[PDB]
């Protein structure tokens, strides 16, 4: 049911077309991108305060490229590779970057000096590319990655690489909070941890199916890649140790998540900082008083936009009611209609979108009813957010009992267990399930092995 | 003597580094960075006025690509080819885009049904690449063009593609002169313009080693590229004619122009709306009032902050002629300096970049006083641009004329053309010169053929 619901709202609101001729691969249609720009503003202002944006190449050329020992192994068979260049072949295969560790890395090296140089904080938001799963999905399972912001950080004590991986996580939230989108955080299997981490940190949000979907990864790099690619840094004393490195990231899922959370009936719902318009000003016209109520929207629109909103004056020559849908199913926040009446009171008709009420307000200081308005919608929408997710997290105590809890219900199963990998791997198998991460905690029993469990796991089945 | 300066200053400045192992793709570092973001703030604040941005694939199918008769033969070896998707041979070549006709028009011919539909507008930034001549340089001829910014149209009639040619030229002009960037406006030669167009007319500007830079083109590709794709629309009566389309764009070379153009020996020297920094406050301090100095600049920044301006307070501990150093060879356009005296006054020292010029302003008002100090440095820093350009544009009657001139001053050389390919080809050949295009004039005689001269053409040596 949400598969077709998502589906045709990234047709119906102009998303994404996913009608081109490579698999895998679409393209963002010109509302969808101003969600995207959007989405990426609010981004942006939080890793701008203490991150440097650059923007590195897209390829990589083998020798850099199979440099590392598990990152390699990681991707052997999910990256693309040119191998011409015109008629000619090019005498290094170069590959588009799936990430770019073996892209910067090596640059990082050149970089890094000095204890006075550390630390260093950048991120980019670029493209990259992954040859995987016969399964293509929109927003969730791309082969190109539109919208791949990726961090990596520097550091010299291994100490502030634990900090900085405590900072990624506080910005996530900060920026998911502001999409008003629920998550749930832990610290991923060392199994399934970014090819050659020390570990991964990841944070998971639940899908209108009962799925659920990781929209971003925080990762302790510690000194692996450091050694690999020669990044030394001169101490205080003249010495020359490696650094410290982290890294995370986030994709076109955030973007996906903040349509399909916030989804709706109608259509899309969206966070008004999100929104392609905040506000949309919708005139009640029947050839009466006309020529008044249109510049009333005019003085209207102009003062709003103004005023810092990202508002739109639809003056189309279409019934009302076909404006009404269509700027709901596209997720604008607030409506403001004017008619000859409350015209001629010095007041409008303003609805919300989440949840349909229609209130009345004096023109004169709208401003500031529209902003408030904004803030409650959001709030809304986060709080309603978290409530759909939180009741969908269920405890297990019997392996048997999960079983019938996710075949049911489906949703997260929250659970004691042991760590083990072999317990892990048969717990996954066992109820064909998988284990997104831990979160240390009391002891207790392992659901599956019965032993000490001292950690509290989540499985669920996933995108 | 220019090339080491742009190659040191990239350096310098922290632009871009070029230490990438694969020739021609550069890295954008932080500073280059944010010179790059807002040039782009700038022409999108233009391009969005009528523009829709979207956002299509890198990857395009052999199939898609060499379904244009010439087109394809324009980009025939100048294609990254990838063939493996991981170990696996690709059973189709993709390759990844020079440019994107074949990538968007497959898909416009979906988008397009009735006339209702037209006309549309649409542009991109994208990385394309092209592998092309063994002499890469600098944001100027890269295999990876980092900041492609193409925009397509689409049009019921050839007369508003007429129309959107025209447009597109004001909205350069308008994004160079915001830029202080000279130009030169020609049509291309019949076997210069891009391959498919009707006609191309391409932007010119020159080097300060009197070498020139196409920095922008227009093409009117007609319905060539229409009826290649099956792009048709029903009209008003119920026909189905092809549509006719333009497509313009703009590359890294604006970003190396506005750094060439109004360089200079302290450095960088950028028109206030590009720079990384407006105004950068530094303080003046010998342990003497320092407390009421520093929290006299915090005021100040925070003041300017809120006024809209991008401001940086540089409050390191070092000599404050190393900061002047600094921030002047970075291209910031003022300098706010204030110290005990000034201070005890209300006023500050306030430097342009541009000229030197140092003035006392009441830090009462500065808002304005920057804010006029700013609009002047660009008209300065676009007068100066023009002379010099003008000043380097000479008419030649003899073939042999120009031969002198070229060699002796470079620059630009004007004369009276017949418009022919084989006599251009062999002006070209005998003047080992390049004929950047013609503008149509009163008659005259050909500089080479002495037959009627319809055009005003211009030549010289280029990148
Ligand atoms: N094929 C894909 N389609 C869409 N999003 C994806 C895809 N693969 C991964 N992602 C998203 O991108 C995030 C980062 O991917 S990752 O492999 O875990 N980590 C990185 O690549 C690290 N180098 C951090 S920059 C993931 O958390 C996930 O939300
Ligand atoms: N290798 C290159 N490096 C840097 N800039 C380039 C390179 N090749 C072309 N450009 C710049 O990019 C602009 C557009 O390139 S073009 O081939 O003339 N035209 C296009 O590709 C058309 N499809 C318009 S979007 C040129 O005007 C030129 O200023
Ligand atoms: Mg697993
Ligand atoms: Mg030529
Ligand atoms: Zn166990
Ligand atoms: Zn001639």
């Amino acid at each position: 049911e949400f598969s077709e619901w998502f589906h045709n709202i990234l047709e119906e609101a102009e998303i994404i077309d996913q009608r081109y001729p490579v698999k895998g691969m679409h393209v963002w249609m010109p509302h969808g991108f101003m969600i995207r720009k959007n989405t990426l503003k609010i981004l942006r202002r939080i890793l701008d305060r203490d991150h440097e944006e650059v923007l590195f190449p897209l390829l990589v050329p083998e020798d850099e490229l199979a440099k590392e020992a598990i990152h390699v192994k990681g991707f052997e068979d999910e990256v693309y590779w040119v191998t011409h260049g015109g008629l000619s072949k090019l005498q290094r295969k170069l590959a588009l970057r799936p990430t770019s560790e073996t892209v910067m890395y090596p640059m990082f090296a050149l970089w890094v000096r000095s204890h006075t140089d550390l630390p260093m904080r950048f991120y980019q938001v670029v493209n990259t590319f992954r040859y995987e799963t016969k399964h293509t999905r929109p927003l969730i399972r791309v082969r190109e990655i539109t919208t791949f912001k990726e961090a990596h950080t520097i550091h010299a004590t291994a100490s502030e690489a634990e900090e900085q991986v405590e900072r990624a996580v506080e910005i996530y939230k900060e920026f998911f909070n502001s999409l008003g989108i629920p998550y749930l955080i832990t610290r991923r299997p060392p199994w399934d941890k970014f090819p050659g981490s020390e570990y991964t940190v990841a944070f998971d949000t639940l899908m209108p199916d009962g799925k659920t979907l990781q929209i971003g990864t925080v990762h302790n790099l510690g000194q692996t890649f450091a050694r690999t690619f020669e990044i030394k840094f001169e101490t205080p004393e003249g010495d020359h140790e490696y650094v410290h490195q982290t890294c995370y990231g986030l994709s076109d899922r955030v973007i996906a998540s903040v349509i399909a959370i916030h989804g709706d009936e109608s259509g899309l719902c969206l966070p008004p900082d999100v929104a392609a318009h905040q506000v949309v000003i919708v005139p009640i016209i029947f050839k009466k008083a006309a020529e008044e109520v249109m510049e009333a929207c005019r003085e209207l629109r102009s003062r709003l936009e103004a005023a810092g909103f990202r508002v739109h004056l639809d003056d189309r020559d279409i019934r009302a009611g076909r404006k009404y849908y269509e700027w709901e199913m596209r997720g604008v926040p607030l409506r403001v209609e004017i008619g000859p009446r409350d015209l001629e009171k010095g007041a409008a008709v303003i609805s919300r979108r989440d949840t349909g009420e229609k209130v009345t307000a004096d023109l004169q200081g709208i401003e500031e009813t529209l902003r408030e308005l904004m803030k409650d919608i959001l709030e809304n929408l986060r709080t309603r957010a978290w409530e759909r997710m939180e009741s969908e997290i269920r405890e297990a105590e019997t392996l048997e009992e999960a079983s019938r809890i996710v075949d049911e219900k489906r949703g997260i199963i929250s659970f004691m267990w042991c760590g083990e990998e072999e317990c892990g791997m048969d717990v996954e198998e066992k109820v064909r399930v998988d284990i997104l991460g831990i979160q240390e905690e009391g002891s207790g029993t392992c659901i599956n092995c019965g032993r000490e469990a001292p950690y509290r796991a989540y499985l669920a089945r996933t995108y």
